[PDB]
């Protein structure tokens, strides 16, 4: 051995399952390093990730990218170590002590996000995967990360991302409007943020979202977000707002 990996970092802890926070001894950063079997479809897809940030590191809102390599049965990307942890884990932590996001803090999370997406955009690319578990937290910073359902947005063939998230016109291939698949699972990620209980994986709950249908959130919100909420997720992907739209709006 010696790994690249063994030689160039201190691994500090896994922080996801694998990721690991690790020093680099050199430059004396933190990064956070993701190793993966190697794997064909399944190696296309791995190195699609790789292709997405290394167009996608110029970005404030989009979580950077510094190096991948192979080694061994082994590929490793190594990121920006963002030390707020995941959003997923923040809304977790505020379901269990019963306060939410406020509004402004909403507000905040659908604008930074809407940059991210709106540069990921702009290249002709979707992500695929919005959701909690993919925004990294690190003033409150977020970051998109996860780059790994990346798609050109003219693809004729998608990866679909989680199902709890998932627009039903890309349930159903209708590939014609990918970029509003982004802004539909980002309306739902701002919906957990404000309390609302998980939302469902299939049956009836599922469906009526898709309606275009509001989960419960337990707290007041003004009518105007409700409403740029509601949009989000129109059943239409035409009604929903651009990224562009959507950082441009009066509410925010
Ligand atoms: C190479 O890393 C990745 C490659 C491909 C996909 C995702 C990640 C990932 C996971 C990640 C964190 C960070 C990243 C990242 O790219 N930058 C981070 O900072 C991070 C930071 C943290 O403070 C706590 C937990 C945590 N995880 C796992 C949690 C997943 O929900």
């Amino acid at each position: 051995m010696k790994s690249r990996y063994t030689t160039e970092f201190h691994e500090l802890e896994k922080i996801g399952s694998s990721v690991f926070k690790c020093v680099k001894r050199l430059d004396g950063c933190i990064y956070a390093i993701k190793r993966s079997k190697k794997p064909s479809v399944d190696e296309q897809n791995a190195l699609r990730e790789v292709y997405a940030h290394a167009v996608l590191g110029q970005h404030s809102h989009v979580v950077r990218y510094f190096s991948a390599w192979a080694e061994d049965d082994h590929m490793l990307i190594q990121n920006e170590y963002c030390n707020g942890g995941s959003l997923a884990d923040a809304i977790s932590e505020n379901y269990r002590i019963m306060s939410y996001f406020k509004e402004a803090e909403l507000k905040d999370l659908l604008l930074q996000v809407g940059r991210g997406l709106r540069y990921i955009h702009s290249m002709s690319l979707v992500h695929m995967d919005i959701k909690p578990s993919n925004i990294f937290i690190s003033k409150v910073m977020f970051k998109i990360g996860d780059l790994g359902h990346v798609t050109r947005i003219s693809s004729p063939q998608v990866e679909e991302g989680d199902s709890r998230f998932l627009a039903n016109e890309v349930l159903q291939e209708n590939y014609t409007h990918l970029p509003k698949a982004d802004i539909f699972a980002l309306a739902l990620t701002v919906v957990c943020a404000a309390g609302a209980e998980p939302l469902p994986r299939n049956g009836d709950q599922w469906h009526e979202i898709r309606q275009g249908r509001l989960p419960r959130i337990p707290q007041v919100l003004s009518q105007e977000f409700t409403e740029l909420l509601k949009v989000m997720i129109h059943p239409d992907p035409e009604r929903r707002p651009s990224a562009m739209a959507l950082v441009k709006h009066s509410v925010l």
